[PDB]
């Protein structure tokens, strides 16, 4: 059977006190929808719809093609929200599942359980519940003498007995989907809020004599929803706290987890040494035995076994074997550094190919540019790729050596075994095993200051 | 009615282990005695004198004209201490507040209270008291049927039930000012340490059926007094603490509260995001939309809405709207960014404007200039602002494109849309729609390394 | 009487999880080993012998001769691995320490306590215990009447009673060298992991009427294991707090002392600050009224009175008294800097020695070179230092100006009071009171972009 999943992310955000929707804030540097997102797409949902309010280009520009959009005009609560996927889902057979774009923790395998639980017990409905120290406030499970769901009940209608109850509805639930839109059609509005509640239909669904389950998961965390910039921070520390004790069960030295930031899509290899203050986001591949040195951030690169990144800013770029960078280097996109490469203090490459053994060590800049093996760069040395309007490519061969302070005006080739004298301007190619010099002889006036 | 403030700041220090006057050291970036006095300024105070000792130069130094001073020769206790005060202060009517230069968390609206309090109840004198669930060792706050103060009971001389109050005296007072001086002279130093000790003449005050009240502050740390550098990382944490919560609760982001150091005076707009390791100080204002990269340092500076700020140290600087700057570059004082301008890594900028649109992306000093409208400037490129002696001033016209590791040798004005070789010294003012080159051409030897 | 100590760096480490042996991985960037090997040889021992494995040339290549090695070929438990030992120490008198390579926070003060408390006892054996709160699966210290060890009791074998004792041993112990090696010959491994278990030659001097004494530690941190990367992060916090409270006890201000890290080989003066993410190892010597800059690193390096490092990364320098370095500098190994030097953004010295006075404020490399005093070295020069083989040597007088973007080619002298004009390349010796220039001259193309 097919399963769908609907993201609201429609809601005003009032407390969080933003001009921008709030599922557009960031945990680990991404949207907190876009964790969602990965989360319903990893639990195998065939179709995902994301409800959208008024200006949502921003939400649609983030996830591009991998949801449908449905627009809710007023923000009339969680069941009105769901409603409005009815052009997508109305004549969908399946479970559909419902979570919040503003629960960025919220994990897949949760999620798999979740929609298999519901499944297996041919339910109605599920609701997804957590054991928390303190319940006040949240919908208490009440189950019935076979363990399923006799209701949820709200704080302000406990008896003081179910107020004691510890097991909350997270607010997230799977559906039958025929069920669930047929349930939505009778969900009235008749509260102070004025507001169409989605838990009202599972007490449709049991009012009716259906199934309603409950799967409790044990990491009352993930189901944390983001109403404030504090509750924001707290997110940013819950998976902070998830990922770093991740990778030291798995062989990774990280000196100060407290400080370091690992987003929940990298993957590190084992021996690798992070250190403090470290953040490292995006689709990020780290070998083994690599060291990120202090104060380093890594943002959707590839760092091979043996490499060294210290006090670094490394961005869409690819670091080669036992290759260092730093302190204070920056790789921009399309940097791609081959192994046993060293790039020093104040370098900048971007764009560029850096062969096995080539060493750019100081104060430089290498875009559009190849630089063959072994070569040597110069301190001060700069492709000069850009003219105002278009962009060049410089090449230099192997084994070369390109002096200080040197310009490539691109487009232009430097052979192999080739030596460009220091402060020379190089306009014009340079065949293998040539000297190259573009610079004024020294006069010296002797005694011009006495 | 007048008001008065006296801070002590003369004390030696011994538990701070220190070199200087304790009141100097800092809590986020400014002297604890700073502190003191901007809120004593902030509650309203017509009037300040600091007390200050032997080689106070650095502290009248630091406090300039917002402060009278008075020398205490010997540190005979804070009684002996206001009592230095009379030449300022003896013949003055109204309230006068006593407090201690190593109070730096105190508030101004709490010392605006404590003074309305005061002359509401037309009092004598008001003790600023505290709730602690620790007492021990502080005078305790006994209160009298009618809720004024009866007496305040140090621990050696306090019954069992007197012990177990938690309501302590701050140290901090309000007095009428001709009834401080009148008593001050009774105050006797019969005592272990030979102290003449302040809170001895709320007991005169009491004794002759004076009315003395009190005041209760609900923020405990607001009182704390810094002896030892322990004490002082707590009162740097506590700031913090304060300063993170509040911002937060006023739409700012803020991805890591504990690494975070937002001084005091610091303005944030909403929608800012302040990345881990940032520390903001001194007079600092930031704009909505605003991203402060981690790791920055940002001193008494302006960054305006939609700026972004990656890694890098600002001092005294202005940053215009949608701005970028960094990874690693330094704005110095005196530098003045308009919008959108690009600032890129290894860039210094100095007492110079880059006007709308420029550019000055990389490796480059720029410092006491003028940058036109959309110009950009190569890699590598200088202003050669300075002889040894005297400074000069470089101009550079709108649309220009300045080639890369170029040296403007000042006082030179480039005009508009003109284009600077790469690797030239420019020494003479070139004109609008210009070429200027002064290079080299290159020499190849063919084959002279075979 | 003589003292040896064995360490024991043999085990497999499997739960570390890695491919290198478990007693190399770092604390406070030195392998905990070494960490070892310094209390143990600060404790007054003469002789230390490491117990390794096989593929131990790390470890040996890191201790170097300053311990003896011996093999143990597989890993049957901690009796045996002393038992390796046998070649160095079996016919060697005086008290034997055995700790494990593992107890990174052991103190040497600990140790020498230990050692003396069981030679002034005469004791055959003496166990290093300590209290603690969850003694759950420790050998249990029970004592006899006389306060001496009835016998250390394993969880499995303890009556309830005996559970509820919170002295645990340590696992390190003191032995009479010759009793040592004669009852390590009846230890069986006659138990479910085939193991020779030390402690087991405690209950065989028990059962011939020896005595074993017990020294308690009153700091049950240091006596911690590590076993797994969280254990490991664990000590890198223990030993953070430990030397941040020493310092703060010491007239040394630490702003935040949870992101700063200072090695236990460093020492540094009084009124000293040291800011936020700092990290300092090696063996560092700072002085009084120095500041650290925020997220420096600062390696086997002397920083003297009144120097500012601000945002810097230094290794093996030396700097001297109220120098200025950064932010976003690099000093590199036989970096020397004199005193009221100033090294500015995105400098980089390696290697060199800059005379009191001189400044090289921005955007150069100086490597291999002397610069002498009050010399004043503009933005962008470069000693060109290396010609693909060998490094040459470049020496600058006193007084002298290196103007902006100028290539020093050594091997090269410049003279007392030169001025090198800006833009040259310098390949000749350039005498006292000269002017200097290599640069060709400005043609200005007017109207050439009209
Ligand atoms: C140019 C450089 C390579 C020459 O060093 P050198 O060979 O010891 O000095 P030489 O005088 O012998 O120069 C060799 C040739 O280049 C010529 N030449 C030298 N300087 C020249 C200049 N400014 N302009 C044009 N030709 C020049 C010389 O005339 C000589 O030519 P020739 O053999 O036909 O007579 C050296 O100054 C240099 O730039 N080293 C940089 C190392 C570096 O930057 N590493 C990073
Ligand atoms: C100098 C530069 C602008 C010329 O590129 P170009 O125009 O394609 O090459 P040209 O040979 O046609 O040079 C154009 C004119 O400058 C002259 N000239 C060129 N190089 C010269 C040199 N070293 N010295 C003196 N005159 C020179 C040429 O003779 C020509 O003059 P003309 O038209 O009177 O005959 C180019 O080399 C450059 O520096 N680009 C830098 C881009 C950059 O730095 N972006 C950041
Ligand atoms: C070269 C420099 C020092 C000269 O400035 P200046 O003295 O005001 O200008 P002048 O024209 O009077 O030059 C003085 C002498 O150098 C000569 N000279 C100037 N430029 C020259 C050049 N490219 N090539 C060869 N000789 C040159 C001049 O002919 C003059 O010689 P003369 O007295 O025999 O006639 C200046 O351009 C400079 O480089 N300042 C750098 C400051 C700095 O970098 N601080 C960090
Ligand atoms: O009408 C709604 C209400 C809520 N939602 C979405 O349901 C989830 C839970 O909604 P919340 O109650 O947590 O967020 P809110 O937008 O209502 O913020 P406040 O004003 O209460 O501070 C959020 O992700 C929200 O975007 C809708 O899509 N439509
Ligand atoms: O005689 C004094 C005593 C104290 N003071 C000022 O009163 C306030 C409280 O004085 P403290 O007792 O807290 O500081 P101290 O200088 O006496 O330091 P120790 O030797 O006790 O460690 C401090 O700010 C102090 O400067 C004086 O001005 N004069
Ligand atoms: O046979 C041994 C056992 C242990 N040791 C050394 O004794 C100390 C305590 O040994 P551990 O039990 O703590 O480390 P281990 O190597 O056995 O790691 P695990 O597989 O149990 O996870 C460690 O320092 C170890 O190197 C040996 O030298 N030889
Ligand atoms: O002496 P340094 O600074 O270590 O480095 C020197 O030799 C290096 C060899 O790799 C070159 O890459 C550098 O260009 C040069 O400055
Ligand atoms: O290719 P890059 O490195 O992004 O940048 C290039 O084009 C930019 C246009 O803004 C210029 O400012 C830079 O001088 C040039 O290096
Ligand atoms: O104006 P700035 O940037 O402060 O500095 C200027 O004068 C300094 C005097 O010390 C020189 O060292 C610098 O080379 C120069 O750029
Ligand atoms: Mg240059």
């Amino acid at each position: 059977m097919r399963r769908h999943a609907i993201i609201l992310a429609a809601g005003k955000g009032t407390r969080m006190k933003s001009k921008k929707y709030k599922v557009l804030h960031e945990v680990a540097g991404k949207p907190m929808v876009e964790h969602v997102l990965e989360s319903v797409k990893g639990s195998g949902v065939d179709q995902v719809v994301t409800i959208v309010g008024h200006g949502a280009e921003s939400v649609k520009g983030h996830l591009g093609e991998r949801s449908l959009y449905s627009f809710q005009e007023e923000q009339l609560g969680t069941a009105h929200a769901v409603q409005m996927a009815k052009s997508h889902l109305e004549d969908k057979e399946g479970t559909t599942i419902v979570v919040c774009g503003d629960t960025p923790l919220i994990t897949k395998e949760t999620l798999v359980t979740l929609i298999a639980h519901h499944e297996d017990a041919n339910a109605q409905a599920t609701v997804l519940s957590a054991s928390i120290q303190q319940p006040y406030g949240y919908g208490r499970i009440v189950r019935n003498a076979s363990g399923r769901l006799e209701r949820i009940v709200e704080e302000k209608d406990a008896t003081q007995a179910e107020k004691d109850i510890n097991e909350i509805s997270s607010g997230i639930f799977a559906f039958n989907n025929k069920t669930l839109f047929e349930k939505l059609t009778q969900v009235k509005n008749d509260n102070a809020q004025g507001e169409y509640y989605l838990p009202d239909v599972l007490s449709l669904i049991l009012n009716d004599g259906g199934i309603v389950e409950v799967y409790r998961t044990n990491d009352v965390e993930e189901i944390m929803g983001v109403n404030d910039r504090v509750m924001l921070s707290q997110a940013e520390k819950a998976m902070q706290r998830r990922t770093n004790h991740y990778h030291m069960l798995n062989g990774v030295t990280i000196i100060d987890p407290d400080s370091t930031y690992i987003g929940p899509d990298v993957t590190i290899g084992s021996d690798t040494v992070i250190e403090p203050g470290v953040r490292i986001n995006g689709r990020t591949e780290i070998g083994e035995d690599v060291v990120i040195g202090q104060y380093s951030e890594i943002n959707n690169s590839t760092i091979e076994n043996g490499a060294c990144i210290q006090q670094s800013v490394v961005n869409d770029a690819s670091v080669g074997a036992n290759t260092k960078v730093g302190p204070f280097a920056q790789l921009r996109p399309g940097a791609q550094l081959g192994a046993d490469v060293k790039v020093g203090n104040f370098v900048e490459i971007k764009k560029a190919d850096l062969k096995d053994g080539a060493k750019v060590s100081h104060l430089s800049y290498i875009g559009d540019a190849v630089i063959g093996e072994r070569t040597n760069i110069g301190c001060g040395t700069i492709t000069v790729n850009y003219d105002g309007e278009n962009k060049f490519k410089t090449i230099v061969g192997k084994d070369s050596f390109v002096g200080c302070n040197v310009n490539l005006v691109a487009p232009v080739t430097i052979g192999d075994d080739v030596l460009v004298a220091a402060g020379s301007t190089i306009t014009d190619d340079v065949p293998n095993d040539s000297l190259a010099v573009a610079r004024a002889r020294q006069t010296t006036k002797e005694g011009y200051r006495k």
